[PDB]
C-alpha cells in the first residue's frame, strides 16, 4: 500500500503508483512506474478490484473493466486518459475489435492516443484483452 | 504538451487513434500496417511488398511528425509468420542506418485486416 | 564491430548504441540497445548464449534465466543496471509456465518493480519459449 519507495538514477527517480481501486500488483511488478515526466503502466487485465475475480460477461464488460482499471492508475500516478501518448492492445480476437474500439472510444477523445493492435494466443488467467499505457504527467 | 500527426501520405486514422504523437523530443507511432494510403486497401503481394508499405508508411508518418527513420530509437515488428523473417529483416535493412534502433520481433496471431506485418516506433525529435 | 562511435543527432540529442561481447551480438538492423538522453531502450532479450550463439541447453527455467542475464549485460554496457528499469514486456510461448518465469524474474528486480506486460505469443525467434524488452534510465 506504501508509495513512499524509489529507486534514483542521477537526477532522475523511478516512483511507484498504488492504488487500492485498480487491482493489486501481486509479485514483481508495479501497477505503473513514473520517470521524469512519463507514465508507464503495466498491461491491465480485466479483474475486477472489488473481488480478485476475472469480470463476469464477455469482450464488452472486459474492455470496460480494462479501461477502468487503466483510468485508475492513471489518475492515481497524477495523468489521466487525457494524457496517454500510446497505447498496445493485446486481444485473444482481432474479429470483435469492433466491439473493443467501440468501448476504447467511450474513454479516449481528441488527442487519440498512438495504439498497436495484435491478437495474441493467451493472456494472463485467459483474459481476452490487456492494454498497456504510456503517459504524460 | 501532445501532437497528434494528420498527414494524408499515410492512411488516414480512422478510429480512435492517431497516426502517431510527439510528445516533448519523443514521437510514438501507431503500429503501421501495409494500407495503402491512395486506395485504403491492403497493396498486392506477399510479405516483401507488405513490409515495404508498412515501412512507407512508417517513414511518412515519422517525417510528417518533424522526425525520421534516422532518429528512430526502438521499433517492434508484429508478424504473422516467424518463418518470414529473413525476408521481413531485408527490406527492413533498407530503412534503417547504423546504430539501428533496438527492436522486439514476435510472431502472432492475427493482425489488423489480416496483414502480415505490423511495426511500431518510438523515435526523437 | 565493437565500436560504439557511431551516433545519431537530431538537434541537442542523440542516439548513442550499445554493444557488449556478454550478450549475444546484434547482427543485422538492430542493436542490442539504444542510449537516447536519459533513456535506455533494449531490444528483445533471447536466451542465446552470448558464447556459443545458440539457444541454451534445458527448459524455460534455464531460458528465463539467459534472458535475464543477457538483458542484465546490455544494461550495464549502457551505463545503466536491472535496478534502473522502468517497464518491461515479456513475450512467453507459454502462459501455463508464467509462475516458473515469474519465480526467475523477481530474482533480477527490486522495489519499485517496473511495471510490466506479460503476453503469451505464437512463435518467438527460433522457437525460444520468453523474449523480454526493457525500458531504463541512465
Amino acid at each position: 500500500q506504501s508509495t513512499s519507495l524509489y529507486k534514483k538514477a542521477g537526477l532522475m527517480y523511478i516512483e511507484v503508483v498504488k492504488t487500492n481501486k485498480a487491482p493489486e500488483a501481486i509479485g514483481p511488478y508495479s501497477q505503473a512506474i513514473v520517470t521524469g515526466s512519463f507514465v508507464y503502466t503495466s498491461g491491465q487485465i480485466p479483474i475486477n478490484p472489488q473481488t480478485g475475480e476475472v469480470v463476469d460477461g464477455g469482450i464488452e464488460e472486459q474492455a470496460k473493466q480494462v479501461l477502468e482499471n487503466l483510468k485508475n492508475v492513471l489518475e492515481a500516478a497524477g495523468s489521466s486518459l487525457n494524457k496517454v501518448v500510446k497505447t498496445t492492445v493485446f486481444i485473444k480476437d482481432m474479429d470483435s475489435f469492433a466491439k473493443v474500439n467501440e468501448v476504447y472510444a467511450k474513454y479516449f477523445s481528441e488527442p487519440y492516443p498512438a495504439r498497436s493492435c495484435v491478437e495474441v494466443s493467451k493472456l494472463p488467467k485467459g483474459v481476452l484483452i490487456e492494454i498497456e499505457a504510456v503517459a504524460i504527467k
